């Protein structure tokens, strides 16, 4: 039976230490030797760069000691941690993230079977070499495209652009897809010696939007700003003016969208070359922030940033 | 054949590029007359009249165009049988809801856009506008609030949003579904919004020169509190949170918003999550902090309503009650 | 606390397997009392009473269970404040619509199922049933027709269907959306079905011992006409076509159905396509052949209505008019 | 510029010969040398085995004469032809199917740009080795999973289980996925010498369903029957009884579902080994019919049929 390490970070799946959780699902012993370590115990709305860094290091450092990783984490920023670990983890062994929408004590709590199926996925050899995974609602989702789609539904997690990698039925996975975008040990991002990441903020666009949020980030010397644009990554005029000024001033600018699916493209309404802006593609704003932070460890150059956004 | 007024505002529907097959295009360049004349069949369903109100990309929509549209619709109500408003897609969901809460005209107001410019191959704008006219002319379209018609579908202004960056099918009422489907110039209406709209709302914009100041702040891991603070220092009347999950906030964003709320800033919790209500009675004690839960309203839509709530009242429990009725 | 009657019929909600973590299970084995007692919190919201009506997999649902449910609900109307019906998922969409057209009780009838057996880990049945009771007890649930409650969502019997073979989230009203969302035992209703239901329909099953014979035939490339013919030779009163695309038929299926229609068999065009109306005025001249277009009704749902239409009339244009009002 | 062959079969995209169509889109000359041949001119509701066979042969025979194939076809059975060609085509060069929901003369007709983008996809070298494709509404969809989802919407075609392969913007495709299931020249199906296919019918399940359709197919000596089950491929009792009898009597039986997504699984309510039935997986009934017809050219054995359903 495979050796599987659970790294606990909190969330509503624990709404409680790694011990209790493991012990709540005695059927885990049917599929793996499960060992639990507590990294943190927080609601994922308070997820931060330091936790990210703790996790990337710990997985990379403990890779040879285990056959796989499950990370119990909150729902709220799961999609952001999944893609961070997707781009920084060097281990070629499965890393599977899982949470829950209802707590342990609620009617029809989703946590137990979620965990069961996260382990089935971490323990399956066919799960290797597909990047960092999220396993929720009987489904295996790549860490790049996965996002939460509904505020309360157990079925919230979806790969809303390119679809899931496979479905889990009766402790078995039929994989039919793997992400093409370069991930894990095919990426230049090496975070083993870093104690902090470049400062990247997100600003929202909408009608009559103020430029003040964007200005406060420029004023604070932020390394990057991600625009959550309207439509195909468009920007309200005040916001566009402030970011056209930040881009040439040592603040990288990534155009993403608040629209929940589809790529922000080049060649639409925004002359990106002319402003020194980067189009995020299908990366949603919080996702773009992950990749922007990590592109800034390698380079401050807009054109080389765009290339990274085109490859990872 | 009924009398329909097109109030044009721009958008990609009025967009042009130099090639039918390149994606590059510019917005707010083509006038209403060209739109009207690119749909030769409109004569069969209505006596159409265009007026260019502005000509912009909806990325640059703003309170003053809103005030201009509402007062214009309300003033001209008795000169026409219905309105179509051609408009960009990017903030269509915002304008549609603003109008849904402010038009007192009891004739259909139907917005419409296109995802491909008017120059492009298989441009979606021509049949979309045909279909917004059908809808505007249909007696059964009355008393449903303000509408958006795109891709053969009639959608209510409250729930409607854009779901994809390029897809002609982008416009969907993602929580409660469409009102009716359009086929052969006819509509099968199976729904009407329950929430109060139009002449059932207390909001009266007829003498308003401006709208209260409301900003939107985003939540994510390691979120800066600087955007929230910039809005607070500027004396904003309201702030909407685009929370994570069920309307949750990063600690530092939370702290800045709680303080603001004690000084009398209206603070609404919404969500960056694209479907589902930001609910009361979850991880935030709203009554403790003086916050308001947005319900199914996404952040840009909560802003519309919060701005309008702030013209009536500054009391958090009254703003809550408004966000439960409208 | 209101009085709620559970009428149990089986389903996976009443399903059991030998392991919590294997997928193998058997249906119609566990009685209503076990269901009720697996939701210890039901005492807080209603005085629940169970009656086992049958105990089957809904794969084996049939006209006689339909007639039994409708007459039972209609007879007992004044003994209770509402009904929950626990039922399999597989044909829930069919039973729900049959009831939606036949119940004359003006108290909520709410069906409910589960996608995992009651034995399984994180079984969905317990909270689903909790939530069908909330809904059945809610005054605002009245006058909406017959309902299905699953995965925190209240759905109308007409549009509701199962969209995935295993997903707990399978139940969706795919054309017109849900009626309301359930959170913390409360509902925000934003819609009601427009189509006529319950005490507004002419269908009266109270003295009926059986239902007219209606079969469903599938279309695909190279389709055999033998299924259509087997139904015609057996003297079926109606045949529903699960057409390709917008309700289109393979030539040989078409030919068999046209003939049947001239001899007085009712023939309804529906579609195997999972959303969108089978429309009039497309590639089939319905008036020419004496066929009826199903609208948004999928084939199994057109069957429900066709069977009921056939108790009133055999005239194709009257069957059309029924499929446009109900 | 690549050489691209358009094979015309009809449909509403031509609602008209291959000549007119090509000529309707003069911008085709920007991306390819386009040559058109007329195979048939029918509404795809009348698609049949003979057309399928004509197409598989013609593509396989003309492979070395061109750089790619676009097939203009009706919407109604596009998904069935795509998977047939997916499993029989031996050419390693792109085969792209396209149709339209509105005719040439309608407001905002979708045909012209649909065709434009089908050619962009047939002409792109990155499109090779992904199987038979369907390109509709700016999207590239694998032929196995693609299905029509709405009766009238231009956006009807979707890969509703595993998602699309890529999106087309400004004449370029960002591919992020490829089907894992074996296709084209990785399949044993060889149709070069066949003038007919095994007789396979489809029966529908629902409440109070008659066994007569199923019996009429057994009585006619059909090689296979596909059940469009309820839920996870369940069968009404009368239908179950008739098919339990056909399965041991020289009529292969495949359990599929009328439910528009998800796999029909083994290990649920139906003891498949015991009845000699095959679970279709994610193959919907009309799709299962394609694979069932072609599995019957190799074998009549239920257990070896199931294996093929597990691999292609
Ligand atoms: N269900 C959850 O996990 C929500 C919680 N706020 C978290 O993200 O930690
Ligand atoms: N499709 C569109 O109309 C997008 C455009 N930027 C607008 O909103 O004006
Ligand atoms: N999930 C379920 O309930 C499926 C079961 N076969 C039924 O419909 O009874
Ligand atoms: N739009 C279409 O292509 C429908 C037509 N009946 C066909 O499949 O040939």
């Amino acid at each position: 039976l495979p050796n599987i390490t659970i790294l606990a970070t909190g969330g509503t799946i624990a709404g409680v230490g790694v011990e209790n959780l493991v012990n709540a699902v005695p059927q885990l012993k049917d599929i793996a030797n499960v060992k639990g370590e507590q990294v943190v115990n927080i609601g994922s709305q308070d997820m931060n760069d330091n936790v990210w860094l703790t996790l990337a290091k710990k997985i990379n450092t403990d890779c040879d000691k285990t056959d796989g990783f499950v990370i119990t984490h909150g729902v709220d920023t799961m999609e952001e941690t999944a893609y961070f670990l997707d781009l920084t983890v060097k281990c070629d062994k499965p890393v599977v993230m899982v949470g829950a929408m209802r707590p342990s004590t609620s009617m029809s709590a989703d946590g137990p079977f979620n965990l069961y199926n996260a382990v089935v996925t971490a323990a399956d050899k066919a799960s290797a070499n597909r990047g960092v995974l999220v396993v929720m609602n009987d489904t295996v989702l790549d860490g790049r495209d996965v996002t939460t789609t509904n505020t309360t539904d157990v079925a919230t997690f979806k790969s809303v652009n390119y679809g899931p990698l496979g479905y889990i039925h009766n402790g078995k996975i039929d994989y039919q897809r793997t992400p093409a975008r370069k991930h894990t040990s095919d990426t230049p991002f090496d975070v083993s010696k870093l104690n902090e990441l470049p400062k990247v903020g997100i600003v929202y666009n909408y009608a009559n939007a103020s430029d003040l949020p964007a200005k406060a980030l420029v004023d604070a010397g932020y390394d990057g700003i991600v625009s959550a644009g309207v439509g195909n990554g468009n920007l309200y005029k005040s916001v566009f003016d402030t970011l056209a000024t930040a881009a040439k001033t040592g603040t990288a600018v990534v155009r993403s969208s608040r629209v929940p699916t589809g790529a922000t493209t080049q060649d639409a309404e925004v002359d990106d070359a002319k402003y020194g802006f980067v189009a995020s593609g299908t990366l949603n704003p919080q996702k773009a922030r992950v990749l922007l932070q990590l592109a800034l460890t390698q380079t401050k150059d807009p054109q080389q940033i765009q290339q990274i956004f085109n490859q990872y």
